[PDB]
Parts: structure tokens; C-alpha cells; sequence
């Protein structure tokens, strides 16, 4: 029943992801897999029970648009194992290899993202770091959303290249819990902006703290006049709706889904 994967089963391979909170390897285990090992040297049993609780969050998820959690591992290191996605992430596609998606496709990606997000919310999961980086185009047609689970193992364990997707109320760390359904909607808004402009927001300000400061005071927002010539007027409008500075004015995904599923059947 439980998803622990005993020592010696998994075969870690080439190295792909970097940084602190976990190093990511393309393993093998009943086929190709991705393995994310939290390089927290060796822990301290009341961390181990917090790592388990986060796996209770993951297994909550079963949807074609959400990355598939296949099972975790504690033995050699702490690590989570998910399916492997052949093909690159939206961020890579959009900003690195400058892929040219057809508009029909861009909308669909936007749609799947929202679909998956809609699901994540119904299950009471707030992603908290949605961005083009954490959206994977598997086989290049199916969107898999990843990197949404663990959170609790970060705020209690010992936010930069992800400020462009931070809603204002998140940028200005105002209180205890700035993160919300709505904050995600805004993050989804920027990836809407990414899909539709092929650009990251504020590509013309080289000081990053001002970006932080301004977006936090509502002096700065995505320039919605860059939605490429053929982007539907309803999109450029739904975009602005997702990017509302006051979070209470933002739509929730079941409704964001409807606005996309409709502007699709009209093109
Ligand atoms: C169920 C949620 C579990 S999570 O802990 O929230 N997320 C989570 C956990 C473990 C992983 F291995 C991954 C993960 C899977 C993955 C699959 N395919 C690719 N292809 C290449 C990508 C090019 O950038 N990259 C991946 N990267 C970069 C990952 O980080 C993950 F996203």
C-alpha cells in the first residue's frame, strides 16, 4: 500500500537539476523516472515524519496534468521519485530555445496549466511557485505541473528567480500567510503573459529590487499591449483579470477554465 521504495531498487543517472533544496536526477525504476533527492545530509527524526507528511500531500494527487508521484525513498538519502518527462519545460521552450508555438497550441497549454491548477485547488493544494519553469511539456503536447509539494519542509527547515510570478501581496511580505488560491491565479497570469508575449515581464528593468519594490506598491505591472497581434481580445482581458493587483478581484480557476475553454471554441 505505502509508497516507500527500498534501498538498491532505484538507479540514479545523469544529473539535471541544481541548487539547495534537493538535487534532481534522471533515474530508472520500472522504466525511466526522475528522482529528487533532498541533500539534507542525514536527518533527525521529527524531520523524517515531516518528510512523510509531505508525501501524504503528494499522493493526494492523481491527474493527467499534475506530475505523477510514483513513490518516495528515505534510505540512501531522502528523495521523491516521479515519472520522467521526455521533452523540455515551458520556460525552456519559451525563453531559451525560442520555440515558436502556434496560437492554438499556446491556448491549449494555458488551458492544461489551468486545468491542472484547478485540480490542485479542488484538492486544497496551493502551488505557491507556479511558473513556466515548473510546467513540463511532456512529449510536447501534455502539460505536467510539478514542484508544488513539500512547502512545509522549507518554512521549518534550514524566492528569487521566482519573483516575476509573485503576486504583489506576496512580494511585500505583509503577514503570516500571503499565499492563496488567488496568488496562484496571478502566477498563472504571468505564464499567460509568457505564452502570449513569448517574453518574461519587465525585460527592460535591470535593477531587480525596483521590480520587487514597484510590483509591491502597484507602481509596476505587466505591459499587456505586447500580446502578439493575433492573441484574442478575450485573452488580453482574461490576462488582466488574473493579474489584478488587489487579490480579491482575481477569478478562481473553475472560472478561468471556463473563459479559456470558451475562447478556444471560437477561433
Ligand atoms: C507530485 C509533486 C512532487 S514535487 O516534489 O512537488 N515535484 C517534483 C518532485 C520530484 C521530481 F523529480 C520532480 C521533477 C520531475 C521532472 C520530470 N521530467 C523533467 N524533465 C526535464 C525538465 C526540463 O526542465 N524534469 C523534472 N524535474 C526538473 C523535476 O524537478 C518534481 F517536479
Amino acid at each position: 500500500d505505502d509508497w516507500e521504495i527500498p534501498d538498491g531498487q532505484i538507479t540514479v543517472g545523469q544529473r539535471i537539476g541544481s541548487g539547495s533544496f534537493g538535487t534532481v536526477y534522471k533515474g530508472k525504476w520500472h522504466g525511466d523516472v526522475a528522482v529528487k533527492m533532498l541533500n539534507v545530509t542525514a536527518p533527525t527524526p521529527q524531520q523524517l515524519q515531516a518528510f512523510k507528511n509531505e508525501v501524504g500531500v503528494l499522493r493526494k494527487t492523481r491527474h493527467v496534468n499534475i506530475l505523477l508521484f510514483m513513490g518516495y525513498s528515505t534510505k540512501p538519502q531522502l528523495a521523491i521519485v516521479t515519472q520522467w518527462c521526455e521533452g523540455s519545460s515551458l520556460y525552456h521552450h519559451l525563453h531559451i530555445i525560442e520555440t515558436k508555438f502556434e496560437m492554438i497550441k499556446l491556448i491549449d497549454i494555458a488551458r492544461q496549466t489551468a486545468q491542472g491548477m484547478d485540480y490542485l485547488h479542488a484538492k486544497s493544494i496551493i502551488h505557491r511557485d507556479l511558473k513556466s519553469n515548473n510546467i513540463f511539456l511532456h512529449e510536447d503536447l501534455t502539460v505536467k505541473i510539478g514542484d508544488f509539494g513539500l512547502a512545509t519542509v522549507k518554512s521549518r527547515w534550514s524566492l528569487s528567480g521566482s519573483i516575476l510570478w509573485m503576486a504583489p501581496e506576496v512580494i511585500r511580505m505583509q503577514d503570516k500567510n500571503p499565499y492563496s488560491f488567488q496568488s496562484d491565479v496571478y502566477a498563472f497570469g504571468i505564464v499567460l503573459y509568457e505564452l502570449m508575449t513569448g517574453q518574461l515581464p519587465y525585460s527592460n528593468i535591470n535593477n531587480r529590487d525596483q521590480i520587487i519594490f514597484m510590483v509591491g506598491r502597484g507602481y509596476l505591472s505587466p505591459d499587456l499591449s505586447k500580446v502578439r497581434s493575433n492573441c484574442p481580445k478575450a485573452m488580453k482581458r482574461l490576462m488582466a483579470e488574473c493579474l489584478k493587483k488587489k487579490r480579491d478581484e482575481r477569478p478562481l480557476f473553475p472560472q478561468i477554465l471556463a473563459s479559456i475553454e470558451l475562447l478556444a471554441r471560437s477561433l
